């Protein structure tokens, strides 16, 4: 399946290049120009374990997860790779717990030491 694909098939996106966060582009965005720091973000995803649950998907709520991109609002992985993405593009992601929530997990959700799966696809970005 699409975790599989990106487990075996993804680019290192770390400045470390210690594989914590792999990358596969599903959907190829639209203009060269990706979000930077302090922009608004707009974005959909889902979000599966390694057991294959869907923890979370903004689709099922019919509207838009909002952060500011490189503040330490979201997870590691997230602020990394939503900053390779281009406007329209959607992509895999899948991080290791050093880029997520660790050893301590974030319950009831997300468990101890959980390598996770996203789908995102990255809606706009502003200043
Ligand atoms: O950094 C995050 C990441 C990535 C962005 C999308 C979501 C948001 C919104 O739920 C949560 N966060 C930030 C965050 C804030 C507070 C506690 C734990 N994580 N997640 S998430 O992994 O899908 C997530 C989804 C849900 Cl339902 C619970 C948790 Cl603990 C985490």
């Amino acid at each position: 399946g699409a975790p599989a694909t990106v487990t075996e098939q993804g680019e290192d996106i770390t400045s470390k290049k210690d594989r914590g966060v792999l990358k596969i582009v599903k959907r190829v965005g639209n203009g060269e120009e990706t979000p930077m720091i302090g922009d608004k973000v707009y974005v959909h995803y889902k979000g599966k374990l390694s057991n294959s649950k869907k923890f979370d998907s903004s689709h099922d709520r019919n509207e838009p997860f909002v952060f500011s991109l490189g503040k330490g609002q979201v997870i590691k992985a997230w602020d990394i790779g939503v900053a390779t993405m281009k406007k329209g593009e959607i992509a895999h992601l899948l991080i290791k717990p050093e880029y997520a929530y660790g050893s301590a997990g974030s319950l009831p959700k997300i468990p101890s030491n959980a390598t996770l799966f996203f789908e995102i696809e990255l809606l706009d970005f502003k200043g």
